[PDB]
């Protein structure tokens, strides 16, 4: 076949129920996410493929970055929170791979207050038991799925992509098989 299993996907062989739809797994310290982000922009090509009634779901992971790693994660929750993802996400990567600013959680907040998030507005949010549980979902999703690997996208709970897999002779051509794997997956 054109798409084959063991070749631009693998099939979890024990599926997770109830999962969201397109999951997608990163850290703030993975270069490859870096990449996927300022580079490729895998989310937003993604996005323009799947169908309509599709939604994107954006997960921070812990086992990078130990301690920094954590905070990283609820600072994730935060911005899921308040809906600011579109405002931190560069300024995180940046801060923590480029300009290596980011070395406590008072880094991480800074940011936020840079983005114009108010500081009372952000720690409230950080203290949030509403917060509390979008960590503990971010946590359970990667436990679901046995993650030990970021980027790693998901989709319907069942079909893990496997970029490994696709030419990355040209970077839009690689993001085109990408996007376009998940669109067969969707359908699947």
């Amino acid at each position: 076949a054109q798409y084959e299993d063991g070749k631009q996907y693998t099939t979890l062989e024990k599926p997770v129920a109830g999962a969201p739809q397109v999951l997608e797994f990163f850290s703030f310290f993975c270069p490859h996410c870096y990449q996927f982000e300022e580079v490729l922009h895998i989310s937003d090509n993604v996005k323009k493929k799947l169908p309509e009634g599709v939604k994107m779901t954006k997960y921070h992971v812990n086992f990078m970055g130990g301690d920094l790693g954590k905070d990283l994660t609820q600072a994730w929750a935060v911005a899921m929170a308040l809906g600011v993802e579109d405002k931190v996400t560069v300024p995180l990567f940046e801060g923590v791979q480029k300009t290596q600013t980011i070395r406590s959680a008072s880094d991480i907040r800074d940011v936020f207050i840079n983005a114009g998030i108010k500081g009372e507005e952000y720690d409230a949010a950080w203290n949030s038991f509403v917060v509390k549980s979008l960590v503990a979902q971010q946590e359970k999703a990667a436990a679901d799925v046995q993650l030990r690997g970021v980027p790693a996208m998901f989709v319907n709970g069942k079909y893990q992509l496997n970029p490994q897999g696709m030419d990355t002779s040209n970077m839009d051509v690689f993001v085109q098989q990408y996007a376009d794997t998940v669109k067969y997956l969707s359908e699947k």
